[PDB]
């Protein structure tokens, strides 16, 4: 299972970790990707997520919106976890540089309300442009179950735990 995490709340966990490796070391039930509207894995957790997938991801993505239309900001959907996990749950949180409504980050993360355990990264952090001080408030006030967060970063997992009210 899950190694190395530090426990924020009765169902938040914590890790400096590269959430690629991490999946492909647990493989978990359930891997998050920090997604847009369509489901195109350019950058942050999303491209590298797709690239671990040798572009699979991606191919499954474009037949899902070819389908379906896009999600929408806040939104989610259930799809293969290819080589990562069993599921992959995409997830858009709003972009902030897309001047996409901050307030749709709880909306986001009560998609993790649907399954019991999920590795994830902090949504709407990085490349979307959030605070993720905030994203790890809003985490841990909306998520009630078994959330196993990936930091990449070292500098901002240190600045989480130490600021972590
Ligand atoms: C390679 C990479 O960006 N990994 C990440 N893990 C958690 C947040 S971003």
């Amino acid at each position: 299972s899950f190694s190395g995490y530090l426990k924020l709340t009765d169902n938040v966990y914590i890790k400096n970790a590269d959430i690629v490796e991490e999946a492909k070391k647990v493989k978990p039930t359930v891997v998050v990707n920090a997604a847009n509207v369509y489901l195109k894995h350019g950058g942050g957790v999303a491209g590298a997520l797709n690239k671990a997938t040798n572009n699979a991801m991606q191919v499954e993505s474009d037949d899902y919106i070819a389908t379906n239309g896009p999600l929408k900001v806040g939104g989610s959907c259930v799809l293969s976890g290819h080589n990562l996990a069993k599921h992959c749950l995409h997830v858009v949180g709003p972009n902030v540089n897309k001047g996409e409504d901050i307030q749709l980050l709880k909306s986001a993360y009560e998609n993790f309300n649907q399954h019991e355990v999920l590795l994830a990264p902090l949504l709407s952090a990085g490349i979307f442009g959030a605070d993720p001080i905030h994203s790890l408030r809003v985490c841990v006030d909306t998520v009630r179950t078994n959330v196993y967060l990936a930091v990449f970063d070292k500098n901002l997992y240190d600045k989480l735990v130490s600021s972590f009210l």
